[PDB]
DNA sequence: GTCGT
DNA sequence: ACGACTACCCGCGCGCCGCAGACTGTCT
DNA sequence: AGACAGTCTGCGGCGCGCGGG
């Protein structure tokens, strides 16, 4: 009756026969049986050492449902043909591009709209250029409005100029540039092209577009990338440039280029630096000042020079692209990369105008009131203190007040006249005078972040006033008889120089001296000093009675800081967004579906925001957004944290979204398990694959119960260990999570956890230094082994590394921890590209009404009508299983576990939030939001409308034309170098747990080598 | 790239 | 001089130091 | 009636801590 589960030697489930046939086809192995016997004995020893042999795992019923068929005999052929289908039209336009440039017109004309100039003929007026490929540039005035002012375009046969009606006679500055994007397929090349895309008229539609905007900055960051090592390497480049500019003679190859050949590899991302590095062109940026004016009559003059400057920028961009493009084509030869690059450039954000304005007003109105209410009282306190000038004894017999500078400057007297020498507050103490910046200032300036805040307040650490020392920071005084006693609680003595400084400071006031000075502890360590006392770290110490105040203002200050830090950080970015309403452009906001189907209300308000996304702005080739990839989540106390809830779907539509579970951990486990050619060969892989999230048995949750912390903190703890964190930092993090623990406990727990995870180290001559005896030793050794290759490539697709981080350019400096993370963090991007390609292929094939809305890292959302929601979820599941199967096949394994095949949850909602069940209550927002829906695979299958429907026959016919070429995987050519006996003896030494075993196996290997 | 034995 | 080291992004506020710039007071 | 040498008086760039994903 029921199908029997299929289980490999270790207790893990695989896919059913139906899914096996529909995904992997007919594949057989058993070629390496003789090697697999010895490998299985070694794996048996490794698993029995850690007590994981014969342990129970989760087993469920098989899952069977019909998938769409594949287009090849292997996954690689299928993905290549789909990528060629999806990137065929525009890539032919990218090649055969013109290399010669036509001449410029002698004189330009000021007419509203689009004017075409062809050399040898009279200029004409056109509605739109109607060209396959153009180079584009836009200029706007940013102090009057956000709308464009003029535009220039170049093609292979003519020049095009666009002029706004605002500068040709008129008072309405709202206008947009038309390009007929909804009907004509075209490629537009530019530098930071998203800013230019935001000013196009036909981009403000819910219906999809047919234009491809390409950026040269991403192409420069990918190949010939800037170092971007998050290192002083950026400072190193700047100081080299300063030194080279300073000295006419440049013997660079003599000293600094010999030690650091990386210096002459790349430059900065700006257009000036990129153009200067790639070509011998010098550009001028002065003319930008002409666009900083408020009046428009200045733009009427100097028309010719501004237009010529725009044309020069266009020419420079054209030459830069012509130089860069083939190198990027050589570095990334797979079509899926280009398809994903095209796909990641069409984001859109629906909003509403009035709600946006109300949200902004509420946030600002709360923030300013909260700031002013606490800033009012400190001035009164200062004015109360300031009347003690006449009597010295009060402030000379007080502990806190005696650390101020009370010296007064005498009144100057020029001969026979008033001084009038720009004096500031004559006959006043120095600390009072220092508050006022200028003569015009009448009210003192003070914030809660000023240095003298503890002195103005009365702050005590264990009933001892705080003292400021220039060398060490904040300190407190301990009597002699207890100096040893306070050393029992891990209090570090201050530096000696501070001791003499305190000695003379007291001696100037007499009072002899008692005790020594200890330092207030700092969370990062004993070496770092303390300079602030109202941060998050000292909030805990305000409770439990360690830090105490004689005034009621400190706790309020802590509340206000914690409530307003994020809004203070992000207010300028948030308030400057460009929002376009429906009232101004009544012929553009067209529905995604072809049929209108009414759904019209009494003048409803809608708006669209186009994000400024740079597709490839990282060495690991991730995307960059300054505002929308850094948005905070909703919190009860935090002000203005409901930003992402402002994205609302129009009536009759919804959002469908998904997020990937434990991506890089799974990738690392697969890389570790690839050696034994079995799932669960290593201990870490068996621990990772034995549980799943829906029953609360995943690795992060288990670490959370072992360490007694949250899952988010456990993620940081687990990733830090993998990416190279020491045991001391781990103990510091453990104390950070639980601040009521002693240092000794954290040290023993950290050492015990690190000993089990990583074994001892063995150093030899013929074999280099390696770890042994640990559960993850093989994974680590494989990480440095692949990091030390001559030509590193991503294991799945085969993308090369940037020239800055290559071995030959790095002579002395190494940057190893940045070289190790690169492969995993780039596979994380290959995953997203494959997902996007699969989803958009399915959307084209089955005629679904959907469009990509937003793509945060490892999280994707789509805007879908009411009818086709479950079909979109189904397509998401199919894309996920195809991507995982491709990753498994590229490593040399033709099997897939059942537990990790599908998404845990799929979210259907009307707004963007982390969880569908959140209420999103903030101090700014007093209204709850209704909950959404979340579904897993079985409940999705139970739905009646989950089925796809009938396909289109012509799509497969078009796809079948493209060609396929066989390529060898990268790990095979890596393995070609090493001899088999070397690998077997090395792994046999790695699986041992004792030094004598390693020595005797090394001796046997040496004897075999001699024999 | 940067800092201790 | 060798070995050990969480990784990739974004940005605001406060203290410090190097220079323009105005005010006299002899000095011519 | 200038010449110029001190003599203060701010103003701007830099860097590093401190927070968000
Ligand atoms: N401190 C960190 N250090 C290094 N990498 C991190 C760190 N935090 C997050 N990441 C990495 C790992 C992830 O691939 C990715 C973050 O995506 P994320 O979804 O939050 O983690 P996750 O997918 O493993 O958990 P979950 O299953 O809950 O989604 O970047
Ligand atoms: P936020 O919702 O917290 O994070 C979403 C994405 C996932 C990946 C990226 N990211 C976040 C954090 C906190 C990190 O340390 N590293 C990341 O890459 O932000
Ligand atoms: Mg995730």
């Amino acid at each position: 009756t029921a199908e029997a589960p299929r289980i490999n030697p270790v207790g893990i489930q695989y896919l059913g026969e139906s899914l096996q046939r529909q995904v992997f086809g007919s594949c057989g192995g058993k070629d390496e049986v003789e090697q697999s016997d010895k490998l299985m004995e070694l794996s048996k020893k490794s698993l029995k050492d850690h007590g994981l042999w014969g342990k129970k795992t989760l087993i469920t019923d098989p899952i069977s449902f019909p998938l769409p068929p594949l287009q090849g005999r292997s996954l690689d052929e299928h993905f290549q043909k789909i990528g060629r289908f999806n990137s065929e039209p525009y890539k032919s336009f990218c090649e055969d591009k013109f290399t010669e440039m036509v001449a410029r017109p002698a004189e330009w004309l000021r007419k509203p709209g689009w004017v075409k100039y062809v050399p040898g003929m009279a200029p004409v007026e056109v509605a739109y250029p109607d060209e396959e490929l153009v180079v584009f540039d836009v200029e706007t005035l940013y102090n009057v409005s956000d709308y464009p002012t003029l535009a220039t375009a170049l093609s292979s046969t003519a020049w095009y100029l666009w002029c706004s009606p605002f500068i040709c006679g008129g008072d309405d500055p709202a206008a947009l540039i038309p390009l007929n994007t909804l009907n004509k397929e075209q490629v537009v090349i530019g530098h930071n092209v998203a800013y230019d895309r935001a000013r196009v008229l036909e981009e403000y539609n819910f219906r999809d577009s047919k234009a491809f905007f390409l950026d040269t900055q991403s192409l420069h960051i990918a190949s010939f990338g800037l170092c971007s090592r998050q290192r002083p390497m950026f400072m190193k480049n700047n100081k080299k440039k300063e030194a080279e500019v300073e000295s006419e003679v440049h013997p660079e190859i003599s000293i600094e280029d010999y030690d650091d050949p990386w210096l002459n590899v790349s430059a900065l991302n700006s257009l000036k630096d990129v153009a200067k590095f790639h070509c011998k062109i010098d550009l001028d940026k002065t003319d930008r000042d002409f666009f900083a004016s408020t009046d428009k009559s200045t733009i009427i003059e100097n028309f010719q020079k501004l237009v010529n400057y725009c044309a020069t920028d266009v020419t420079a961009t054209s030459q830069v692209f012509d130089k860069i493009f083939p190198v990027f084509l050589k570095k990334c030869p797979h079509p899926v990369s280009f398809a994903g690059l095209k796909s990641l450039s069409k984001c859109i954000l629906p909003t509403k105008l009035n709600d946006w304005n109300d949200y902004l007003n509420s946030s600002e109105s709360l923030y300013q009131q909260s700031k002013v209410q606490i800033e009012s009282k400190i001035v009164q306190i200062i004015k109360d203190i300031a009347l003690l000038k006449d009597k010295p004894d009060f402030y000379l017999k007080d502990p806190w007040l005696s650390q101020l500078d009370w010296t007064t400057k005498p009144l100057r007297l020029t001969k026979k006249g008033v001084p009038a020498k720009c004096q500031k507050l004559p006959g006043f103490p120095e600390w009072y005078r220092q508050l006022f910046p200028s003569k015009d200032t009448v009210e003192p300036k003070i914030t809660i972040k000023s240095r003298i805040i503890p002195i103005l307040f009365k702050l005590s650490w264990e009933n001892s006033p705080v003292i400021w020392s220039k060398e060490s920071g904040w300190c407190f005084n301990v009597p002699h008889e207890q100096v040893e006693t306070y050393k029992a609680k891990n209090y570090v003595l201050a530096d000696s120089v501070s001791q003499e400084e305190e000695e003379i400071r007291m001696n100037n006031l007499g009072l002899q001296c008692t005790g020594v000075l200890f330092k207030v502890p700092h969370p990062n360590g004993p070496t770092f000093n303390c300079t602030n006392l109202l941060t998050k770290s000292y909030n805990h110490f305000f409770e439990k009675g360690v830090l105490k105040s004689e005034s009621e203002l400190a706790h309020q200050a802590l509340q206000i800081n914690s409530s307003g830090s994020y809004w203070m950080s992000a207010r300028e970015r948030i308030q400057s967004q460009f929002v376009v309403p429906n009232c101004k452009f009544p012929n553009e906001f067209q529905s995604l579906s072809a049929k209108s189907s009414l759904n019209n209300e009494k003048t409803n308000d809608l708006a669209i925001i186009i994000p400024k996304i740079v597709p490839m702005g990282t060495i690991t080739r991730r995307a960059v957004e300054n505002t929308w990839l850094t948005a905070s989540n909703a919190k009860a106390n935090r002000i203005g944290s409901e930003l992402k809830t402002q994205v609302k779907a129009p009536p009759g539509y919804c959002f469908v979204g998904a997020d990937v579970d434990s991506e890089e951990l799974w990738i690392a486990s697969l890389v570790g398990d690839s050696i034994f050619n079995v799932h669960g060969g290593t201990a870490i892989g068996w621990m990772c694959l034995e549980g799943t999230k829906n029953e609360g048995t995943d690795l992060h949750t288990k670490t959370a119960q072992i360490l007694g912390c949250s899952r988010n903190e456990a993620k940081i703890f687990n990733y830090g260990r993998i990416y190279g964190a020491g045991a001391k930092f781990a103990s510091q993090l453990l104390k950070r999570f639980n601040p009521s623990l002693t240092d000794e406990e954290t040290k023993k727990i950290a050492n015990k956890l690190y000993e089990n995870t990583k074994g001892k180290t063995k150093r030899s001559k013929l074999f280099k230094k390696f770890w042994y005896g640990g559960s993850e030793s093989i994974l680590f050794n494989k990480l440095e082994s692949i990091a030390e290759q001559e030509t590193p490539k991503t294991p799945v697709l085969g993308c090369g590394i940037t020239y800055s981080l290559m071995k030959k350019n790095l002579r002395a400096n190494s940057f190893l921890p940045s070289r190790i993370n690169w492969a995993i963090q780039s596979s994380g991007v290959d995953y997203l590209h494959l997902l996007c390609c699969s989803m958009e292929y399915i959307i084209k094939k089955y005629n679904l009404e959907a469009r990509l809305c937003i793509s945060i890292h490892d999280e994707i959302r789509f805007l879908v009508s009411e009818k086709d929601k479950y079909r979109a979820a189904m397509a998401l599941q199919i894309s996920n299983i195809w991507t995982r199967a491709m990753f498994c096949q590229q490593m040399g394994i033709n099997e897939l576990p059942q537990n990790c095949a599908f998404f845990s949850q799929v979210d259907i909602d009307s707004v963007i939030r982390k969880e569908v069940n959140m209420d999103c209550i903030t101090p700014s927002n007093k209204t709850a939001i209704p909950h959404g829906e979340a579904l897993d695979i079985n409940q999705l299958l139970d739905k009646p409308n989950s089925k796809l429907g009938k396909p289109s026959l012509d799509i497969d016919s078009k796809v079948s034309q493209y060609a396929y070429n066989y390529r060898e995987p990268v790990f095979e050519e890596y393995n070609k170098s090493y001899t088999p006996e070397f690998l077997k003896y090395f792994l046999a030494m790695q699986v041992q747990s004792d030094k004598r075993d390693v020595n005797r196996l090394e001796d046997e290997y040496l004897r075999e080598c001699t024999s």
